C-alpha cells in the first residue's frame, strides 16, 4: 500500500505544516502537525477542557463506531519549546492520504497548554519520531508509520515540504518527478529515539564550505534551523545590522537585509537554503526587526534540522531494518 498527503503552511510565515487526516467511522477529519521529531498521534476532542479549545476541530470518539477505549491508558508529553498536553486514549481507524491503519493509538487530550490552545489551525500533532519516544503508560504505543510499514509498498515516508506553498508526505514510495539529482543517503543513530543524523559541514552565502561533522535530527516539527553556536555567529555576522537579542529570544536582523544562502552537507551533497527561508518577519506587527530562521542550539542541547532545512529539500525517512535519512534537492 501507499498513502499521498498534502500538507500546507499554517500561516504566511511557514510557521508549521497542517495535514488532513482521517479518524474513526464515519471518518472525521482532522488538520495534524506531522512531527518527525516526536512519537505520539494526539488530538484536540470531546474530552478536552473546553476553555482550552478556541478553534480546533474535534475528535468525539463516541461518534466513531470503530472508536474502542484503551483501558488504563494514559498519556503525556512536553515538547521543546515548552508546549505540553495529556489525557487518556482510544484505538481507531486512521487513514492519511489512502493509507489506512486500524487499531492505531488516538490519544485524546484532556489538557493541552496555552500554546495550543492559541493556534487555532493545529488540531492535534502525528509523531512520525521512533516509537520509543511515545508517552502512553502503562503500555507504550506505535507510530502510525510504525504500524503501516509492514504494509507499505517499500517502508519508507518522505516529507517535501513547500517554501510559502503546499507540499507532500508520501507513504510507502519514493516520487521519482519530486526532486533534481539524485538522493544522497546518510546514516541514522536511534539511540535518543530520533531521526539523528551528522552533517558533513557548511556554507554561507556563496563562502567557502566549512567541512565539520555536526550531528543533530531531522524535525518537520520544528519551524527553524538550530545550529552551533560557532556556526550561527558565522551566518549572521554576513548580515548588516543583525544581532543575538536576548530580549526577543534569538538573533534578529534588518528587515530591509538582503539574506545570504546557508548550505548544509550531506554527506558529498549540498542542500541550498535560500536566503529568503531564513526571513521570519517582524518581531510584532510593525517593526522593521526581523527574526532569523537559523537560531543556535546552545541550551537546547540537541542540533535541530527543522522546516527551514527540511523544505529545502526532498527528504527520505527510510525506516528498513537499519533506518537511514535520505535528502535530494529540488
Amino acid at each position: 500500500s501507499t498513502g499521498s498527503a498534502t500538507t500546507t503552511p499554517i500561516d504566511s510565515l511557514d510557521d508549521a505544516y497542517i495535514t488532513p487526516v482521517q479518524i474513526g467511522t464515519p471518518a472525521q477529519t482532522l488538520n495534524l502537525d506531522f512531527d518527525t521529531g516526536s512519537s505520539d498521534l494526539w488530538v484536540f476532542s470531546s474530552e478536552t477542557t473546553a476553555s482550552e479549545v478556541d478553534g480546533q476541530t474535534i475528535y468525539t470518539p463516541s461518534k466513531s463506531t470503530t472508536a474502542k477505549l484503551l483501558s488504563g491508558a494514559t498519556w503525556s508529553i512536553s515538547y521543546g519549546d515548552g508546549s505540553s498536553s495529556s489525557g487518556d486514549v482510544y484505538t481507531d481507524t486512521v487513514s492519511v492520504g489512502g493509507l489506512t491503519v486500524t487499531g492505531q493509538a488516538v490519544e485524546s487530550a484532556k489538557k493541552v497548554s496555552s500554546s495550543f490552545t492559541e493556534d487555532s489551525t493545529i488540531d492535534g500533532l502525528l509523531g512520525l519520531a521512533f516509537s520509543t519516544l511515545n508517552t502512553v503508560s502503562p503500555t507504550q504505543q506505535k507510530t502510525f508509520f510504525d504500524n503501516a510499514k509492514a504494509s507499505l509498498d517499500s517502508p519508507v515516508f518522505t516529507a517535501d515540504l513547500g517554501y510559502h506553498a503546499p507540499g507532500t508526505y508520501n507513504f510507502g514510495f519514493i516520487d521519482t518527478t519530486a526532486y533534481t539529482g539524485s538522493i544522497t543517503y546518510t546514516a541514522v543513530s536511534t539511540k535518543q529515539g530520533f531521526w539523528e543524523w551528522t552533517s558533513t559541514g557548511y556554507a554561507v552565502g556563496s563562502g567557502t564550505f566549512k567541512s565539520t561533522s555536526i550531528d543533530g535530527i531531522a524535525d518537520t516539527g520544528t519551524t527553524l534551523l538550530y545550529l552551533p553556536a560557532t556556526v550561527v555567529s558565522a551566518y549572521w555576522a554576513q548580515v548588516s545590522g543583525a544581532k543575538s537579542s536576548s530580549s526577543v529570544g534569538g538573533y534578529v536582523f534588518p528587515c530591509s537585509a538582503t539574506l545570504p544562502s546557508f548550505t548544509f552537507g550531506v554527506g558529498s551533497a549540498r542542500i541550498v537554503i535560500p536566503g529568503d527561508y531564513i526571513d521570519f518577519g517582524p518581531i510584532s506587527t510593525g517593526s522593521s526587526s526581523c527574526f532569523g530562521g537559523i537560531q543556535s542550539s546552545a541550551g537546547i542541547g540537541i542540533n535541530i534540522f527543522g522546516d527551514v532545512a527540511l523544505k529545502a529539500a526532498f527528504v527520505v525517512f527510510n525506516g528498513a531494518t537499519t533506518p537511514t535519512l535520505g535528502f535530494a534537492s529540488k
